[PDB]
């Protein structure tokens, strides 16, 4: 599994290249893994991955929540890995063929797939939550090794950890701005994803350092 | 939305030169292009403005938006800034995620299309069982534009029943995935067609042929 420094992944969802680069640079001593999603990519282009690699050397998880038919999923994964992403996040709710398409490209290209199981926001309760245990079980059956589950629902995160086993890698968004607790979340997740409570802080480095201090016994 | 010939081109070629050339070859037949991540991630969001400059076609950004509300708002803002007229949003992540997109679309003078059931086999696993409820949710939220599957006309018909005849319904899966254009247009206002056109030996002839096969429906 990837070795995530300080069990902390920055969600870099600022949409301005200069701000995104500044903040990431300021927290680089604390974090060696950055999640780049569509807010930044659709604003600044896929080259932003290259620019982060050039500037920081951080691992890059492309949070693209891939959610199309197998044919299109393959093309998205190819484009994303060609651009230099280490890993891509894929939705499980569109089913096994759609996930398999992503796994096939990742295998061919020597990269990683993360399977998003349950989501952290309130709306996740409407449809995703009821499917999430089965989505995780499907992931295990397909050979998925990396997963995403919600900090906002520790009870659900705990169940998802059980399903995927202790050897699987699990990352978790929702701590901070969405109300999740870093320490509680790290009982189950290998690493926490944190966005706004770092990148909107007056001092993002201090914010990251503070989170790390609060979980220091867990490192 | 008024779609010429009830035919929306899914431009999923990844090379700018090829995408522009093939679109140009079929431009007389369409006035609506669906641009997705295969093209956008290969050539950048500037491709949308380029299509508008060259073709003056309407642009549907097929981004299958499927994040939390905060992120969905950012995605929609970036997408509409690039000149998309509409965006396709998944319903499976729930009402708040859809509402986030509706809010931005209203602010920027654009449309949201709600994807209910998908066309591929894996849609049967989780999406199909939720799809009627996703459609009802769309109705409750005031969604007027929907996407459902050419590959399952009984499901497409049910989706039409739920949303009513006043709603606008577009449908992928005709051609390459096995759907039939004419049958699909019994229920959908327009069909989305990708590979059957853009991978054809002669894309213009492929488009012309499809339109000929549905001429009585135009
Ligand atoms: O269930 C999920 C899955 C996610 O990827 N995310 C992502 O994780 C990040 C959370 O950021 P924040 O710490 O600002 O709430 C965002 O990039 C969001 O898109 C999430 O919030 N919930
Ligand atoms: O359920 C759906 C929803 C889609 O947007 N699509 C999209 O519609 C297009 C179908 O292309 P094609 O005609 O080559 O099968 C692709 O861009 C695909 O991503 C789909 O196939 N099924």
């Amino acid at each position: 599994v990837m070795d995530v420094m300080n069990r902390l992944i920055l969600a870099m969802d600022l949409m301005n290249r200069d701000d995104a680069l500044r903040v990431t640079g300021e927290v680089r001593e604390y974090i060696d893994t950055v999640k780049i999603g569509y807010p930044l990519v659709l604003s600044e282009g896929m080259d932003i991955i290259a620019e982060f690699r050039k500037r920081f050397g951080c691992r890059i998880i492309a949070d693209f929540k891939v959610a199309d038919i197998p044919e299109t999923n393959e093309k998205i994964c190819r484009a994303t890995f060609k651009a230099g992403a280490d890993a891509i996040i894929v939705h499980g709710f569109p089913g096994a063929d759609s996930v398999r398409a992503c796994l096939n490209v990742a295998e061919e290209m020597g990269r990683e797939v993360f399977l998003l199981t349950e989501m952290s926001h309130p709306g996740a309760e409407m449809f995703i939550q009821g499917a999430a245990d089965e989505i995780a079980r499907m992931g295990v059956d397909l050979g998925v090794k990396n997963y995403v589950g919600p900090s906002t629902r520790p009870e659900r995160l705990s169940r998802l950890r059980e399903i995927i086993g202790q050897d699987s890698f699990l990352i978790s968004p929702g701590a901070g701005a969405q109300g999740g607790d870093p320490g509680e979340t790290l009982r189950f997740a290998d690493a926490i994803i944190v966005g706004r409570s770092i990148f909107l802080a007056d001092n993002p480095a201090a914010a990251a350092a503070g989170i790390i201090e609060s979980i220091k016994d867990l490192l």
